[PDB]
RNA sequence: AUUUGGUCAAUUUGAAUACAGAGAUCAGCAGUUCCCCUGCAUAAGGAUGAACCGUU
């Protein structure tokens, strides 16, 4: 009651808490995508692969593998598959941080890697 | 120095019930006009091709 109550009132005021200022990417604007305008998807969930390898069985066997950074171009199909190499995690600390700033990294270059005509909106 | 700018509406009445008052949001497509291209028709108007002789 008291949290309908404290909703009502931001209403009546439109205070509203941040979440995110750009518009999701959701079912209603999918359609979005494939207009014209140069687009990127890009993954940060394959740079830190660690591996537990499990087969359908599910048998324990411990190591830590290559990881990637999925960027792709919907409309031309390319895929700017940036290989992190295993190396970079040697000797590292707070690795999950480290690898998200090192995926922008990634993904900056390539922005300056393509041409003002070809780079993403 | 005092005070007016402060009456919820609606319903049931001969004060009670109500309690603020009753579709939203996102997305297609077609039409309307003008333009451009394309194919067809209709008129008109060209341009041109095709062996070899014809008809009382």
């Amino acid at each position: 009651a008291l949290y309908v109550l404290r909703e009502r009132i931001r209403k009546g005021l439109q205070i509203y808490q941040s979440s995110v200022q750009e518009p999701f990417l959701n079912s209603s604007n999918y359609a979005e995508l494939f207009n014209n305008d140069i687009k990127l998807f890009v993954d940060d969930t394959n740079v830190y692969r660690v591996t537990v390898h499990k087969t359908f069985e599910g048998n324990v066997a411990t190591k830590a593998i290559n990881g990637c950074i999925f960027t792709l171009n919907p409309k031309t199909g390319h895929l700017f598959l940036k290989i992190i190499h295993t190396s970079v995690w040697a000797g590292q600390k707070r690795l999950s941080q480290l690898a998200k700033w090192k995926t922008a990294e990634e993904v900056s270059a390539l922005v300056r890697s393509l041409p003002k005509e070809e780079q993403p909106k």
